[PDB]
């Protein structure tokens, strides 16, 4: 098995008024997107030690009732207004990983979408602050901080197909996006479920199926375990880990308003009996976004392809993941 080509792109230059430095950047980015599909950002400018720390202690101290008391409606009949966001619970010996979902921190009772009941829009739950305290705190503010990355993240990736650096951004606003945090536990169990190990067609030991992710972008944090598999003609590749940087890809949102231009690359997750984190940021855009799709390859950038609205996009591929790739 080889490895795959991901390049460190120091974004640094995309936070500044230097034109010609965004550019570089912007040419760096497209560079990857055209080949395997994945970089590490790196002089990002977050604390990603204060968010690993903050991130196991709450996985290693809730306790059952917590569990469901946060949980999803997979797992409890009572929450049938929790699809999203909430707890996702393992199974002892059967499903090894669990994680916790949270949405925009802007989404309340008192927000528009949420009194329309307006799909994929829900308020958080989150845990006793007396139990977890400073929990909720530090969670809304990574939200922020990731934010602000991944706006920074969209006006490189409009630079590198030809649009104004607003492209993109313009639709991620705080007051509407459909971001999402997960923040992932994988544990480290011996003996370790079977039931939680897939095996895929070429032999590989898999914790989650070959997938193209639900998103934009998609501005990935991990533990310093290597795991991550992308696809290419020739087989699959191992994707290094870096525990300081952030792995970004496209989403098939992406895909789709490029002309494929951009694909989302397909990815899996390898098997590995080790105490790991796993804490995705994926970029959504508002419910009634909707980005014209454009041809790159084509002078006049006509693209044939059906604008999609963004809302409309998020509720059936998220539907859709589920059913090919499981309930997380
Ligand atoms: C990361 N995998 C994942 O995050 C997998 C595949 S990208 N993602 C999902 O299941 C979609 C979660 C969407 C989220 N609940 C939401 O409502 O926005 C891993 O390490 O398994
Ligand atoms: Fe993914």
């Amino acid at each position: 098995v080889s490895k795959a080509n991901v390049p460190k792109i120091d974004v640094s230059p995309l936070f500044g008024d230097d034109q010609a430095a965004k550019m570089r950047v912007a040419q760096q980015i497209d560079a990857a997107s055209r080949d395997t599909g994945f970089f590490y950002a790196v002089n990002h400018g977050i604390n990603v030690q204060r968010l690993s720390q903050k991130t196991k202690e709450f996985h290693m101290s809730i306790t059952p009732e917590e569990k469901w008391d946060l949980a999803i409606r997979a797992y409890n009949k009572e929450h049938q207004d929790q699809v999203r966001a909430g707890y996702y619970l393992s199974i002892p010996g059967k499903k090894a990983v669990e994680s916790f979902c949270y949405l925009n921190p802007n989404f309340t009772p008192d927000h528009p979408r949420i009194q329309a009941k307006t799909p994929t829009h829900e308020v958080n739950v989150w845990p006793d602050e007396t139990k977890h305290p400073g929990f909720q705190d530090f969670a809304e503010q990574y939200y922020w901080d990731v934010f602000g990355l991944s706006s920074a993240l969209l006006k490189g990736y409009a630079l590198a197909l030809g649009k104004e650096e607003n492209f993109f951004a313009r639709h991620f606003k705080p007051d509407d996006t459909l971001a999402s945090v997960v923040l992932i536990r994988y544990p480290y169990l011996d003996p370790y479920p079977e039931a939680a190990i897939k095996t895929a067609a070429d032999g590989t030991k898999l914790s989650f199926e070959w997938h193209e992710d639900v998103s934009l972008i998609t501005v990935l944090y991990q533990s310093n375990v290597q795991n991550l598999q992308v696809e290419t003609a020739a087989g699959y590749q191992d994707i290094e880990a870096d525990d300081t940087g952030y792995l970004i890809n496209c989403g098939s949102y992406m895909a789709h308003l490029t002309n494929n231009y951009y694909k989302a690359p397909i990815h899996r997750v390898k098997w590995v009996n080790a105490e790991r984190q796993s804490l995705p940021f994926f970029v959504n855009l508002g419910y009634d976004s909707v980005i014209d799709p454009f041809d790159p390859r084509e002078p006049n950038g006509k693209s044939d392809r059906e604008p999609l609205s963004y809302g409309d996009y998020l509720q059936n591929g998220l539907v859709s993941l589920i059913n090919k790739n499981g309930q997380t």
